[PDB]
């Protein structure tokens, strides 16, 4: 289904990196965030929610989606309820970059361009089909 | 063309707003800056580029553009060179939320939801037919 979204974090580097997949295309999002909180989980999202569709979320651990602030956010957006590989592309581009969060986003952008139609095509192809 | 953007920080509450709107759609994406910098400008221009297809950007105010920070993110992204109704929409939902960056994507869903198709339907619908 087009409206369905994966949320984790990750660590590196005593930092936080926030990642949504959209699960059928492959496209990801990601922020780096100073700490695992509720607060910036609900900020997150609703930046989500105003760009894409988002319709359901998952994650892999339950207990994010608990606080107030989380449940404010996808009530009021009308939501319902690569960690791997994004942290080798990571790797790779680390040295190019001063600070880990510019490095994420040339890893999102790696990840989104490549070919292997792209991930950020197939989400554009997708979303555009399902108007 | 599909691949223009427009690019523009707005000042609110003692705060910086950098909008970017997607010339073709009407489509929006902003964020509260704490200082309108070089860094934050190129930081940005690399998570728009990610997420979608980048190949020019314009701004009202080419300054903003100078850094070597910005610079180096266009060419590495390789991108070459609403603010009054979104500051309404601002105000109609500030009171539903403490901060102003709450607000915001606030008021970007709203635009980009909007018809009046909307906003975000049809970048979506531009871009993949540009496919
Ligand atoms: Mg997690
Ligand atoms: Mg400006």
């Amino acid at each position: 289904s087009p409206g369905i979204w994966q949320l984790d974090c990750t660590h590196l580097e005593g930092k936080v990196i926030l990642v949504a997949v959209h699960v059928a295309s492959g496209y990801i999002e990601a922020e780096v965030i100073p700490a695992e909180t509720g607060q910036e989980t609900a900020y997150f999202l609703l930046k989500l929610a105003g760009r894409w569709p988002v319709k359901t979320v998952h994650t892999d651990n339950g207990s994010n989606f608990t606080s107030a602030a989380v449940k404010a956010a996808c009530w009021w957006a009308g939501i319902k309820q690569m960690n791997k590989e994004l942290k080798k592309i990571i790797g790779q581009v680390r040295d190019q970059a001063e600070h880990l969060k510019t490095a994420v986003q040339m890893a999102v952008f790696i990840h989104n361009k490549k070919r292997k139609y792209s991930a950020g095509e197939r989400i554009v192809d997708i979303i555009a089909t399902d108007i």
